[PDB]
C-alpha cells in the first residue's frame, strides 16, 4: 500500500436495530468497544459533531493520542483541547480520518468513505422519537463480519470491517 492517500472512515456501535444515541448518550456499555474503538482511531484525526463532543465527561476530552476535530455551526464555540470546523470541506485533509458520530455527522460523511467499522450490539432498543441513528449502509460496501463475543457483562457483541473503493 503505498503512502499518499487520504482515508476517510466512519466507526459506531449501534443496537440490532440501528440506535446509537438516546438522551445525549450511548444507551450501553460496552469496555471491549471502548478499547477497539480506540484501537482503530488511535494516532489518526478523530472528526465529531458537537453534541457528541458534548456526550464526552470533560474529564475524558480530548481523546488522547488524536487530533480531535469538531463540526458546529456556532462560530464561538469552545472545545478545549480541540479544533472547530464548520463544515466538513476542510475537516478530511489529514491521510487519515475516522468519523466518530453521531448520527448527524455520519451521514454527512459517508459520501466520502471508504472503510466503516461497526460494532453491532444484540440488544433490542426499538427506535424512539428522538435517537440518533446509525447510516444504512448500501451494496457497494463489502467486508468481514466478526463471530459473536459474549462482554464481560453478558452483553453479545459482534464486529464488521467494511470498505469499499
Ligand atoms: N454508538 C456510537 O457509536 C456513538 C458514537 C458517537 C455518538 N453517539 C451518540 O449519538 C448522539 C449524538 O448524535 P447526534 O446526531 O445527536 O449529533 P452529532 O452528529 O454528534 O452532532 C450534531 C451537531 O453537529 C453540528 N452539525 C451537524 N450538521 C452540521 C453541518 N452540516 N454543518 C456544521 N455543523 C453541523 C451541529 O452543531 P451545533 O448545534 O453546535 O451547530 C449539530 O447540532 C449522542 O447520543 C451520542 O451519545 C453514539
Ligand atoms: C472509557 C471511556 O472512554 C470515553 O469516554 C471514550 C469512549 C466512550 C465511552 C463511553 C461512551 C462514549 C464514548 O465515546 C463516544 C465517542 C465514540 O463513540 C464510539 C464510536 N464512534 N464507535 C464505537 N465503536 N464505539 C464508540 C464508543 C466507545
Amino acid at each position: 500500500v503505498p503512502r499518499g492517500s487520504h482515508m476517510v472512515g466512519l466507526i459506531w456501535a449501534q443496537a440490532t436495530s440501528g440506535v446509537i444515541g438516546r438522551g445525549g448518550d450511548i444507551p450501553w456499555r460496552l469496555p471491549e468497544d471502548q478499547a477497539h474503538f480506540r484501537e482503530i482511531t488511535m494516532g489518526h484525526t478523530i472528526v465529531m459533531g458537537r453534541r457528541t463532543w458534548d456526550s464526552l465527561p470533560a474529564k475524558v476530552r480530548p481523546l488522547p493520542g488524536r487530533r480531535n476535530v469538531v463540526l458546529s455551526r456556532q462560530a464561538d464555540f469552545m472545545a478545549s483541547g480541540a479544533e472547530v470546523v464548520g463544515s466538513l470541506e476542510e475537516a478530511l485533509t489529514s491521510p487519515e480520518t475516522w468519523v466518530i458520530g453521531g448520527g448527524q455527522v455520519y451521514a454527512l460523511a459517508l459520501p466520502y468513505a471508504t472503510r466503516c467499522e461497526v460494532t453491532e450490539v444484540d440488544i433490542g432498543l426499538p427506535r424512539e422519537a428522538g435517537d440518533a441513528l446509525a447510516p444504512v449502509l448500501d451494496e457497494t460496501w463489502r467486508g468481514e463480519t466478526g463471530e459473536w463475543r459474549f462482554s464481560r457483562s453478558g452483553l453479545r457483541y459482534r464486529l464488521y470491517s467494511y470498505h469499499r473503493s
